[PDB]
């Protein structure tokens, strides 16, 4: 039952953006005419005639569905299959039942889009603030009720005499290909509109010498790659000479055919809409890039190498780009599952927000058992470096080093306290993870879906059980292609190779995910790791990232590095560093459907791998997790929607100023693509010095790299380590190996740690409401100067999520930067210095300052007026892992200067992930807090949205700029108590000795500290007179 729809597959190789050419018109079909086709529900059908743009006498008929997806969040949808029936996928970001729920709810509220056909046969409908008309040839116009503004319209190519053809719908004559595509007008050169496109996951784009955030006038592609340095040689343009820098026509780790359009920016008449082409074969986004005549300046499109054609336009409930993001997240929501917490994504354990050292080149757990080898390091030495130097440190990212000769899901003797593999729980032979637990730390470890094959007779249960149940991808192809074979077999299995450099490699098999019983099988395997202490997951080589290889060559032999190329094209022989594209894999998009070649769903493999570690690994086997029941995944690849499995790190960056910039833009863009909890390796993964690869990150680059990411969602220093056993990489990169910079380094980690609940809460605001943790400058509304500052200015935190503004310096050996404060509000210089000192005067928003000074010891980070921030200090004053925090380590609602005599704050509370009762049973709290000045009385009010988690220790209000009071009244469900002056004279003595109901006047920081009991948290009126 392979290929049920009779597809003839014309394309298998990687087609660069330069080989994708729908504005070509030749051999392309576009809508020319239609007759109406009925409406049930909110799906209308138009029976559309597609004409060959280059010979319109040739026509075919296919039906197109036009579905309103959310009246309230102004989103609809267009799809059609030109290769067969129209078909609801069963795995993906947008599922039927989440659409069906949204619609049902909205119907109960009595929303009517009034999907109707005029007499002429045109389709008209309405969403909340938008109206839409679609003409005969599919010419689509999207107007905005309030000001009549056309905010979006598709494009039309005229012909010699056959009328006009809407390129809003295009597929290639199935005689010549399978590509699809869709075209809009693009007002990026409109004097008043100045359209600007955004999003597109991990794409990178250079301008002059600087990496930027905007994705306008450029030709991108989604094509998940093993793209080490974001600039892999094989991904270069035809006939490209010299080095290849990362750039926009190079695909990355994550598949996001998604674009957020923002025109008439920062003014009354502004509009934003998102654009998801839901497809998982190689996709394209072209924002009007003339390079290679691939696009035209005044048009934009999306497209794919294969079908079917499914596409979403999401305008959002209201003003600003952010709302596009949140509505998009709704469409992928889990409201239909009655998720009480995880609606828009799954919440990680608190601990996932702390600092992690990853090392590629440890070679034992402890020093006592470390084999002799030049520059070898043990885990024990790392933990020692950090712990001894009072670094706030969370734990390790153990690599394949630990595995037994690269056998995913196992460990070798060296990574245990007693030099042998235990079944664990033996206190005289703890595994890495268990020892790690006793040090306070937690770990992820690396898991690929690569199952060793060259085992040398040696027994490896995970590969053996894959062969038995035939759960491996088979070597069949509709082309008779020979992918190679070894002596280990089996005879009918796809056998790829895994190369990590310097002879660290092996043959491998792989999970044919499509198959049923495969996700169960995958999942139960993580038990071999959970029962030994593994906290969370490090999902890698997810592409699958296999070794380059030419059909015909041996399995362990890759091609010449310069192959393939324009003069010597692949011609169906290159594997593009993964399965040779022809391999028949079982469908991952439609279940019980048959087998397709991988070329048709390449961009789904990692999503699907991630889905399975989630549902079948972490969730089903939570019983076997040890110290924490909740868990997470940090993944390298995936596709839109992946946020419901965990988050992302941007694979293999490097150690240069450019990569810092890139990491930030990437972060910001990944947020607006519904992946909030991502980040890039701090300090860079790969070597960088061309004379001597072993040279490690400079101190100053290390400071800027940490300063820039110390408030990004995922914070992890990871790197390729040179050791005798692996002759590529750098000497060291751990924070503690920098004596000169240690103090700056560490204080910026402590600082993140004090703002831990800020991250936690923002994350909650993402699960609950879908808000991006990190916020493009252009998300701040009514500001005509945020856009120019958008490459390196970003915001996060607070009740609304726009309370902290970061503008990290992005160049090595640099002590200034151009700073823009966003307008119509006040800002305050903050940082690790400002905890133990008074704030400086206000900074008037709307300012541009050239050469704003930033000594190495400082990053530009500001807190807005009106912010109240949940902060967290240790009781004993030391630095300790988040996961060892308990409710005795104070929680501090820091009120800042007031904004129009107002201030507000939100704080999510829950057990941390010790258990899954927050996501499972609604066991959490959401504390709100307000503050108002009224002549002489300031009223700080605590209310709750629910208080299901009982924060067990006293918490504090910290007022900034208000000193010694005449009285403080505290009102509570169990309060009617006046406050008395504490007898402690230091913050430390207030926390540890301080009496409940004690206020302390802090001269040093110009603050007033209120110590209150744990029971008044959910509800109180603090009046300060
Ligand atoms: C560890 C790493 O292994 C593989 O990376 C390869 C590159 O694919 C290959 O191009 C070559 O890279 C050199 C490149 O050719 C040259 O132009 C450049 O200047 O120098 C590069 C090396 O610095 O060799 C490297 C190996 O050294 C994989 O393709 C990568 O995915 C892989 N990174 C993975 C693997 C691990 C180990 O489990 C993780 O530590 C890491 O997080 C993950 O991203």
């Amino acid at each position: 039952t392979d290929n049920p729809d009779g597809i003839d597959y014309k394309t298998y190789d990687y087609v660069g953006v330069w080989g994708f050419s729908p504005l070509s018109n030749t051999n392309w079909f576009a809508a020319g005419s239609s007759t109406p086709g009925g409406i049930t529900d909110w799906t209308a059908t138009m029976n559309v005639n597609f004409d060959r743009i280059d010979n319109p006498s040739i026509t075919v008929q296919h039906p197109v569905q036009v579905q309103v997806t959310s009246y309230n969040n102004n989103s609809y949808r267009v799809r059609f299959n030109p290769d067969g029936p129209i078909r609801d996928v069963t795995r993906g970001p947008i599922l039927k039942q989440q659409l069906d729920w949204i619609r049902t709810q909205e119907l109960s509220e009595g929303c009517d889009p009034g999907m109707t056909f005029t007499s002429e046969g045109f389709l008209t409908f309405e969403t909340k603030d938008l109206s839409v008309i679609i003409y005969g040839n599919f010419k689509t116009r999207v107007t905005r009720k309030s000001d009549g503004k056309v905010i979006m319209e598709n494009d039309e190519v005229g012909t010699a005499s056959s009328g006009n053809k809407c390129r809003g719908l295009m597929f290639v004559d199935r005689l010549y290909g399978n590509a699809i595509a869709s075209v809009n007008k693009n007002f990026r050169n409109d004097a008043v509109k100045q359209e600007g496109f955004y999003g597109a996951g991990e794409v990178n784009c250079k301008y002059q010498d600087t990496y930027i955030l905007e994705r306008t006038g450029i030709a991108m592609t989604n094509y998940n790659y093993d793209n080490l340095n974001y600039n892999q040689w094989d991904l270069r343009p035809p006939h490209h000479d010299g080095a290849l820098n990362p750039d926009y026509y190079i695909p990355m780790y994550y598949a996001a055919p998604w674009l957020i359009v923002n025109g008439c920016a920062g003014t009354s008449e502004q509009y934003s809409y998102g654009w998801f082409m839901d497809n998982v074969s190689q996709s394209y986004m072209n924002t009007g890039d003339t390079t290679w005549n691939s696009g035209q300046e005044d048009l934009a499109y999306m497209g794919a190498q294969y079908g079917p054609f499914d596409q979403h336009f999401v305008y959002g409930a209201g003003g600003g780009m952010e709302c596009v993001v949140t509505a998009f997240s709704l469409l992928q929501g889990k409201e239909f599952e009655n998720q009480v917490l995880n609606k828009r994504s799954v919440m990680p354990p608190k601990y996932v927000f702390g600092f992690f050292q990853g090392v590629f080149g440890t070679s034992s757990l402890l020093r006592a058992h470390m084999p002799a080898g030049e520059n070898n390091i043990s885990v024990e030495e790392i933990v020692e470096g950090y712990q001894n130097n009072n670094f706030p440190f969370e734990g390790l990212a153990v690599d394949v080093d630990m595995q037994d000769n690269l056998r995913v899901f196992t460990t070798k003797g060296e990574f245990w306290t007693a030099n042998r593999v235990g079944t664990g729980g033996d206190p005289n032979n703890r595994s890495v993870f268990e020892w790690a637990h006793d040090k306070g730390l937690v770990c992820q470890t690396n898991i690929t879906c690569f199952l060793r094959n060259d085992n040398e007779g040696q027994d490896y249960e995970v590969n053996q059980t894959l062969r038995e149940r035939q759960l491996y991808t088979k070597n069949d192809s509709l082309t008779g292609t020979d992918f190679g074979m070894t002596d280990d077999g089996p005879s009918d299995a796809y056998i790829g190779h895994l190369d990590y450099g310097g002879g660290v490699e092996c043959d491998a098999l792989f999970p044919d995910w499509g198959r049923p019983d495969v996700a169960e099988w995958w999942g139960n395997n993580y038990k071999k790791l959970f029962s030994i202490g593994l906290d969370f997951v490090w999902q890698d080589m997810t592409v699958p990232a296999m070794m380059p290889h030419k059909i015909g060559d041996d399995i362990n032999v890759k091609p010449d590095g310069n192959w393939p190329n324009a003069d010597d094209p692949s011609n169906g022989q290159y594997n593009w560093k993964t399965y040779h594209p022809q391999v028949l894999v079982t469908d991952m998009r439609y279940e019980n459907h048959g087998r397709e070649p991988m070329v048709t769903q390449r961009n789904i493999h990692a999503y699907t791998l991630c889905e399975s570690t989630r549902k079948e690994g972490i969730v089903e086997n939570a019983d076997t997790l040890t110290k924490f029941r909740r868990s997470y995944i940090i993944s390298r690849g995936g596709y839109i929607g992946n946020q419901h499995f965990g988050g992302m790190w941007v694979g293999d960056n490097s150690t240069t100023s450019n990569y810092i910039q890139m990491m930030i833009a990437n972060n910001i863009n990944m947020n607006m693509s519904c992946l909030p909890l991502v980040g890039s390796d701090i300090g860079g993964f790969t070597s960088y010095d061309n004379e001597n690869q072993r040279t490690p990150c400079t101190g100053d680059l290390m400071v800027r790299y940490v300063q820039a990411g110390c408030l990004l969602p995922w914070f992890r220093n990871h790197y390729d380590r040179w050791i005798e056993s692996k002759d590529h990489g750098k000497d060291y990169q751990e924070l503690y190996m920098y004596p000169n910079e240690m103090d700056t380094l560490r204080k910026f980690v402590e600082f993140r740690y004090r703002w831990q609940e800020v991250l936690y809460t923002a994350m909650y605001q993402n699960a609950a409401f879908g808000k991006p943790i990190i916020k493009a400058a252009s998300m701040y509304n009514n500001d005509s100067n945020v856009r120019r500052a958008q490459n390196d200015h970003f915001l996060l935190g607070g009740h609304d999520g726009y309370r902290i503004l970061c503008a990290p310096v992005v160049w090595e050996n640099s002590t200034e930067r151009e700073l823009y404060l966003p307008v119509l509000t006040q800002w305050y210089k903050f940082g690790p210095d400002f905890d133990t000192k008074p704030l400086e005067g206000a900074m008037n928003g709307g300012d541009r300052i050239y050469n704003y000074p930033v000594p190495q010891s400082e990053s530009p980070i500001f807190v807005r007026e009106g912010a109240i921030l949940p902060t967290r200090y240790t009781l004993n004053g030391e630095n300790k892992s988040l996961n060892t925090y308990t409710d005795e380590d104070p929680l501090v609602f820091e009120v800042f200067p007031l904004g129009n005599n107002r201030a507000d704050g939100m704080c999510y509370l829950d057990d941390g992930g010790v258990t899954t009762n927050a996501e499972d049973n609604g066991k959490f709290s959401v504390v709100k807090v307000a503050a108002e000045q009224d002549g002489g009385t300031e009223t700080i009010t605590f209310t709750n949205d629910c208080y299901e988690y009982v924060f067990g220790g006293p918490f504090y209000v910290r007022v900034r700029g208000a000193q010694s009071p005449s009285n403080i009244h505290v009102s509570s469900g169990a309060g009617s108590q006046d406050m008395k002056v504490s007898s402690a004279t230091s913050r430390a003595a207030l926390f540890n000795d301080g009496e409940n109901g004690d206020f302390w006047v802090d001269q040093e920081t110009d603050s007033l500290w209120l110590k209150l009991p744990n029971v008044v948290l959910p509800d109180a009126v603090i009046t300060i007179t």
